[PDB]
């Protein structure tokens, strides 16, 4: 019954600031935000006993091991990245929301964009070999089929931003690992998220979202200068749905 | 599932594959679920690359990627096995070439004291190990095991007899280094792990040193028993 719209965008459009305030508006929207802190800070859980006695310690930055050499770790990365999204959304799709009258359910992102924009930049950019695009694919299909249409998108909310915007919002959010990204790098991903959801040009093997509603807002303005129209917007949208 | 599942363990070349294609033809209600080691050494959808020889090769490069692929296609072969398989028979076994333990606690395992993984890569896989079997732990949980006992020296031969390319220049040393944690894990029971069921598991351990001239009579036969007692 949960209703589950994803918000995508580019790196430091805005997302998580915009959904986040966003989902005030009412008691029966929630949001699944990116696992981002587990990737920059790689655990796993501990026994039931030595938890008791030993800390949780500070993992390795496979965020920043990506950064740093995409080439040997973007890879490892994206399956990371991707199997910790699933297991969060999943989640919050089997524990939250059970009281409400009209459940929405926000995603920071989808699985879609983990492999459409991120992993296949990284393949076309050399990064992931054959062997390793392969690989993720297969295991990518194999998760995918395996739910049934539990993760399946009722709507998409794209934030489009300039790589230009984007890379001003790297800088003023400071994330070590991200200070280094060019412009080339944005300019590259805003491209994909231009063909996949707003020209619509872009093929997946999951053929409902080609008939998915997009709703593209434009977030390149001062927070308060757009906010307005944009929560109208989203309401109107959400109505459609 | 009603389907009993017996993992089938034991070190490289021990005799794994040859004695579950023997057993399966005791019953019509019998199966197995073979490593797909094909796709494996050639990597595809649904001529590829060979991630087999890329992880004997460049271990350190290769490894956390072979077995993620490795453990990924296992349970998706298992599972499809489950789902479709026997079902309707009348005392349905399946039984495994390994499991998702051996494919972690054994081979993971290993690379990752050989600094062939490193911090990170073993977190990785221990996490996505964890979580893959949280959702299909329950599906796949096994009945018993059979433990194909071979030191690693008949092991050694075997990869010679059989002749996969990738294998040819595994040395003694590291077959010693599987050999060791099968023991403590199987007979010793010195290896403990994230999967609190498996403690309880029973474990029939066979002696497969010899040739199959030999002794095999007995041995399928004492399989054909300890499937009676589960
Ligand atoms: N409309 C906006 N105007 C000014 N700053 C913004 C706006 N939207 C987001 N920010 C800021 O830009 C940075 C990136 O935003 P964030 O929501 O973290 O992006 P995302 O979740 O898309 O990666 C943050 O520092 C946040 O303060
Ligand atoms: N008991 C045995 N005696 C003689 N040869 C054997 C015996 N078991 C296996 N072999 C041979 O050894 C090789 C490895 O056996 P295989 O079943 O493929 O091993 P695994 O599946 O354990 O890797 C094959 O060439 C096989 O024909
Ligand atoms: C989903 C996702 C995110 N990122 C990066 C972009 C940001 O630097 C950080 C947080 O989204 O992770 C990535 O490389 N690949 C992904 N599949
Ligand atoms: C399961 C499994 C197998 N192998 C190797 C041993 C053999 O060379 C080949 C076929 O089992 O793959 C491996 O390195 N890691 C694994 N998790």
């Amino acid at each position: 019954r949960i209703k589950k719209i994803s918000i995508e965008g580019n790196i430091a459009a805005g997302k998580s600031t915009f959904v986040n305030i966003l989902k005030q508006l009412s008691e029966d929207w929630e949001v699944v935000p990116e696992p981002v802190a587990r990737w920059s800070n790689v655990q796993s859980t501990q026994d039931e006993f030595e938890e008791l006695t030993m800390s949780q310690k500070n993992g390795g930055n496979v965020l920043q091991m990506m950064y740093e050499k995409p080439e040997r770790w973007s890879f490892t990365f994206q399956t990371y990245a991707c199997l910790s999204r699933i297991r969060a959304q999943l989640a919050s799709l089997n524990g939250k929301l059970k009281d409400a009258e009209k459940p929405v359910l926000f995603f920071e992102r989808s699985v879609y964009s983990d492999r459409y924009i991120f992993a296949s930049n990284l393949y076309e950019s050399e990064s992931m070999n054959e062997t390793e695009w392969t690989i993720y694919q297969d295991w990518h299909d194999w998760m995918n089929n395996q739910f049934g249409q539990s993760l399946e998108l009722d709507g998409i909310i794209y934030l489009q931003a300039t790589p230009e915007t984007c890379l001003h919002r790297i800088y003023l959010r400071g994330r070590n690992e991200e200070q280094g990204i060019p412009l080339e790098y944005l300019e590259k991903l805003h491209y994909k998220h231009e063909s996949w959801l707003l020209h619509r040009t872009l093929k997946t093997n999951f053929d409902y979202l080609q008939e998915v509603p997009i709703l593209t807002l434009d977030v390149n303005e001062d927070f308060k200068d757009k906010y307005e129209s944009l929560v109208e917007k989203v309401k109107e949208f959400l109505s459609t749905l």
